[PDB]
């Protein structure tokens, strides 16, 4: 079921390495997004809350 | 840096209901660019065009579970 | 938070060829513990107890492509 | 663009204290080989060799957390 226990919103663009988008399933009725920081670790972000939507369009520009 | 850059060739051709799973890989000092890798349902891995307008779009319906 | 492990929960039984690949996170400054995400063939995420005997064997057999 | 093996090349030989995390991919659709991918402290990622018995105990030494 869900990886995602609790999803941040407030972080911004420099500590995110990369970023995972796991799309609903029979396991999961949420989409999750999993970040990866420039220090391994990994967090969940909301996939609904704007500011998240924003930076993933950035990171995907290079920007 | 063993492990450098994965995807030099791209494509914008992809059905977004092949598609499992995205990972965007942001312009780093080892790779400098984004990279876009799609899981597909059989496994398959493809790499995708960031900077494609068609790409842009998939990932913010994924994104939305549109 | 300081401590902001990922991994809250734990399993110890997973059958093998439902994993596709597992990363294995060292203890860091911010989570105290080591964190291993599998990743299913279904493109699901679960976390594995690094502690348990029947995951040390199931790491040993990925690795071996047992 | 079809993503393959990332491996062409894998070394025996890194220091475990530079090792953030390890990617352990099993055999699968689209590469007919493990590979193991570490990320550096400094977020290198370099190719390990899985049968070499110093990575193979690398990897169970990350997962005791020793």
């Amino acid at each position: 079921r869900c990886l995602c226990i609790k999803t941040t919103s407030g972080i911004h663009p420099k500590n995110i390495q990369s970023l995972e988008v796991i799309g609903k399933g029979t396991h999961c009725n949420q989409v999750e997004v999993i970040a990866t920081l420039k220090d391994g670790r990994k967090i969940c972000l909301d996939p609904d809350a704007p500011r998240i939507k924003k930076i993933v369009q950035k990171k995907l520009a290079g920007d």
